[PDB]
This record gives structure tokens, C-alpha cells and sequence, in this order.
């Protein structure tokens, strides 16, 4: 809507406080009107009709219980967008600014987050699986990433293109929340995941085994489940990943570590510029040799270490 940008506050899932911007016309909207075409929150009511209404509040200030996904969502979207541009000079996920919407409270007791290829859908979770998933960022940025991966490499959500979309949005969703310097791990949805259990996740990238994802491409699951296994082989390549930013040995391959912001830059280039469609586990090893040869050389540290954690996991 048309309005003045201000700017309120309010409480977020895990009870933080934070500064939200929003947009005064009669009502206090989240609208953010200071990044690219905005970014835009919606009430889903409980239903599953999207993407609901934008949010108004009538005073600017949300510390209600039902505010705080609406709070996380909007605030998080932020984050990043930040990070995208500038980190990477990318503007909004399609590069072009786009606007960034995303629907809260969707659905009863739903256990998921997801991008549908128009915006971003949250549900507030059981209370006992999860609670509200906007309040993970690694949760919003893995989404948001699912927009950008649309917008580029167009990965199919399939078997082993479907893989690598997944570990592309847990990779990003990462160094989203090393971005925000939010208690950062290599773990994905642990704020939000379990709230009665403590120490846990619903993936780890720097063991996937822990979780019962495979670590090495021998056991990459062939079934037709989960579209071919992509929430589950994705530990395949999220291993990958963790290795070539911190190294270390994994059966017996030795990979020497070169450091969050290089991976960022070397599997941001691949996604951009080399995947396609139906890129598989080792058109992506070609593509990151590539791009580190592009950064860095031929002859330099960062193309021996990925291809190092590449045959750490067993992908040639
Ligand atoms: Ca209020
Ligand atoms: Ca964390
Ligand atoms: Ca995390
Ligand atoms: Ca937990
Ligand atoms: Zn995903």
C-alpha cells in the first residue's frame, strides 16, 4: 500500500526484541519500503489460502504471541536481502529487486516452511516438532534461497539436481546466520526445532550422519522418497561444503580449509554462472572447480581444497 515508512518494534519468536520497518496509512502495515520494491508480510489466518492479508497492526507495536512469526518473517527477509546484496551484489532473489512476500500462520499445526515459486509460506508448527519456523533464520534464508536458485540455475526438485537445490539453500541459509552472527552453526532449524529437546537439529552439515544422512556418495538413498531422496542426499554435498570451509579428514580424505566467505563466493559463481536444470552431483564438482579456478587460479589452495572435499565424499 501507499504510506509513510516508519519504523516499530516488537517481539520475535525466540522472545528477542528487534526493529521492524513499516509503512503508516490509517494502519501500521509490514511493508518494508527500504529494500528493493519492499518487502511485504502476510496473514494467513490459519487457512491455506495465500497469500492471506498484509498485516496491519493498529499501533506499531508487536509483542503480541500472534505477532511474533509475522515479526521474525518480516525482519529476517531483511537480513537476507542484506546479505544477498551485499555480499554478492545481487538485488532481491531475481536479481532484478523484486519484491519479497511472505505469509505467516498458514495452515494449523504445520510443520514446514517453503518457497512456491510466487512467495515465502510459513506454518507455526505443532508446539511440539517445531514452533513458529520464521524464527530460524537459517529456516528464512534457506527459502529466500530457493527464490534465487529459481532465478538462476533453474535445478529441477528431483533427485540429484534436487539434492544440490537443497544443500544450495542449507549452504546459503548458513551463511545467512553467520551473516547475522545469530549463535551460528553448522546446524539447520536448531532454534526452531524440538523446543522440548535441546542440543539438536533437523539437519547437521558438519555431520549428516548424525541425523541419518549419508556423508559419502556410496550411501546416497536411490528410493523414490522425498522426490528421490533431496532432503536426504543433500548431506552429500553439505558435507562437501562444510569441508571446504573448515576442513578437516573425512574417510581418510585430508582437506585443508579455507574459510566461510570463499565458499560463499565459489558456490554463489557456480550457481550463477555454471548449473543448469539437470546438473548432477558431478557437473556441481566441475562447476566449483571452475569457479575457484575463476577466483583464484588454477594452481591455488581454494581449487585443491574443493576438489579435496569433493573426493573426501566420493564425488567425481
Ligand atoms: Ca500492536
Ligand atoms: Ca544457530
Ligand atoms: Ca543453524
Ligand atoms: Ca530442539
Ligand atoms: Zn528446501
Amino acid at each position: 500500500i501507499t504510506g509513510t515508512s516508519t519504523v516499530g518494534v516488537g517481539r520475535g519468536v525466540l522472545g528477542d526484541q528487534k526493529n521492524i520497518n513499516t509503512t503508516y496509512s490509517t494502519y501500521y502495515y509490514l511493508q518494508d519500503n527500504t529494500r528493493g520494491n519492499g518487502i511485504f508480510t502476510y496473514d494467513a489466518k490459519y487457512r491455506t489460502t495465500l497469500p492471506g492479508s498484509l498485516w496491519a497492526d493498529a499501533d506499531n507495536q508487536f509483542f503480541a504471541s500472534y505477532d511474533a512469526p509475522a515479526v521474525d518473517a518480516h525482519y529476517y527477509a531483511g537480513v537476507t536481502y542484506d546479505y544477498y546484496k551485499n555480499v554478492h551484489n545481487r538485488l532481491s532473489y531475481d536479481g532484478n529487486n523484486a519484491a519479497i512476500r511472505s505469509s505467516v500462520h498458514y495452515s494449523q499445526g504445520y510443520n514446514n516452511a517453503f518457497w512456491n515459486g510466487s512467495q515465502m509460506v510459513y506454518g507455526d508448527g505443532d508446539g511440539q516438532t517445531f514452533i513458529p519456523l520464521s524464527g530460524g533464520i537459517d529456516v528464512v534464508a534457506h527459502e529466500l534461497t530457493h527464490a534465487v536458485t529459481d532465478y538462476t540455475a533453474g535445478l529441477i526438485y528431483q533427485n540429484e539436481s534436487g539434492a544440490i537445490n537443497e544443500a544450495i539453500s542449507d549452504i546459503f541459509g548458513t551463511l545467512v546466520e553467520f551473516y547475522a552472527n545469530k549463535n551460528p552453526d553448522w546446524e539447520i532449524g536448531e532454534d526452531v526445532y524440538t523446543p522440548g529437546i535441546s542440543g539438536d537439529s533437523l539437519r547437521s552439515m558438519s555431520d549428516p550422519a548424525k541425523y541419518g544422512d549419508p556423508d559419502h556418495y556410496s550411501k546416497r538413498y536411490t528410493g523414490t522418497q522425498d522426490n528421490g531422496g533431496v532432503h536426504i542426499n543433500s548431506g552429500i554435498i553439505n558435507k562437501a561444503a562444510y569441508l571446504i570451509s573448515q576442513g578437516g579428514t573425512h574417510y581418510g580424505v585430508s582437506v585443508v580449509g579455507i574459510g566461510r566467505d570463499k565458499l560463499g563466493k565459489i558456490f554463489y559463481r557456480a550457481l550463477t554462472q555454471y548449473l543448469t536444470p539437470t546438473s548432477n552431483f558431478s557437473q556441481l564438482r566441475a562447476a566449483a572447480v571452475q569457479s575457484a579456478t575463476d577466483l583464484y587460479g588454477s594452481t591455488s589452495q581454494e581449487v585443491a581444497s574443493v576438489k579435496q572435499a569433493f573426493d573426501a565424499v566420493g564425488v567425481k
